């Protein structure tokens, strides 16, 4: 199966432009959110979420279709914790009522990862909302009990290699864990409203001890209140992804380069731009617009 972008009838980039300030400007608004981590996490952990269905073996999922705004996506298991974000991105559909639902989730993503400071990810148009029944089962987003073997060979279907792997991870530097959705518990650090490469400092640097929590799931746990899940963990386990996390540890510049294209990457896999689509996007932020 093929899905070949298709610009938003007259769109352009200023177009876009707008519909990115317009986010920007409600994170800002909303900025008390969950004692001022506020919305930033939650929308790139929900553009992941909407392009992380994806099956490369038979172009299944993904973000192309917008598939997320129906009840079978928006209410699988795997999605806790993402409804508050879903509702900050309805009124601003609304708003405008001309982009297509994946390139709204998408472009919520990349926002998000500028405004809270992180690198400049380029951003493309076009994907067009698909019927209902075009929404992939519950079932494909990765599980965090799970090691390094796991993680690698799940990646795979996403058409990422070790490199793109340790550098998507590193968006755990945002947000925290919840109980209530993921019966997991905690923060991967202090400053997570903040896009740097503090996930992979904390996995080197502190003193990590296995314990159990008030779910009955297992994480790793630090004295200064940071937290792994089992699937973070795992790329120090692995040699191989320990080698990268080290890279990035000690160069941001490095990671936020690698970030960049692999959010890119993820955010566009399953679509196919014809020759002459327009090239990608990069969106100033509010800062860059003194506004
Ligand atoms: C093996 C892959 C993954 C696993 C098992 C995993 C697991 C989880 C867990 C369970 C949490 C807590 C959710 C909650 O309780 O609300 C979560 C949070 C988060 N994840 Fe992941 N994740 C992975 C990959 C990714 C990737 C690739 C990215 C971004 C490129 C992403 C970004 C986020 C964000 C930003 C949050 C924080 C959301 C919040 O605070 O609102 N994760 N992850
Ligand atoms: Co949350």
């Amino acid at each position: 199966l093929v899905h070949v972008a298709s610009v938003e009838k007259g769109r352009s980039y200023e177009d876009f432009q707008k519909v990115y300030n317009a986010i920007a400007l409600k994170l800002r608004e909303d900025d008390e959110y969950e004692n001022y981590i506020g919305y930033g996490p939650e929308l790139v952990r929900l553009a992941w979420h909407i392009s992380g269905t994806w099956d490369k073996h038979d172009n299944t999922g993904g973000s192309y279709g917008g598939t997320y705004r129906f009840k079978k996506e928006f209410n699988d298991p795997s999605n806790a914790g993402l409804q508050n974000g879903f509702k900050f991105l309805e009124p601003i559909h609304k708003e405008f009522p001309w982009i297509s639902s994946g390139d709204l989730f998408s472009l919520g993503g990349v926002t998000a990862v500028q405004e809270m400071q992180g690198p400049k990810i380029p951003w493309r148009c076009g994907r067009v909302d698909t019927p209902e029944d075009t929404t992939p089962d519950n079932g494909r987003l990765p599980d965090a009990d799970k090691d390094a073997g796991y993680v690698r060979t799940f990646f795979q279907r996403l058409n990422m290699n070790d490199r793109e792997v340790v550098a998507l991870m590193g968006a755990h530097a945002l947000g925290k864990t919840e109980l209530k959705n993921s019966g997991y518990e905690g923060p991967w650090g202090a400053a997570n409203n903040v896009f740097t490469n503090e996930f992979y400092l904390n996995l080197l640097n502190e003193d990590w001890k296995l314990e159990k929590n008030d779910a009955n799931n297992e994480q790793w746990d630090s004295k200064s209140g940071y937290m792994m899940l089992p699937t973070d963990y795992s790329l120090i386990q692995d040699p191989k992804y320990l080698s990268i996390v080290k890279e990035y540890a000690n160069d941001q510049d490095k990671f936020f380069k690698d970030f960049s294209k692999a959010f890119e990457k993820l955010l566009e896999n399953g679509i196919t731009f014809p020759k002459d689509a327009p090239s990608p996007f990069i969106f100033k932020t509010l800062e860059e617009q003194g506004l």
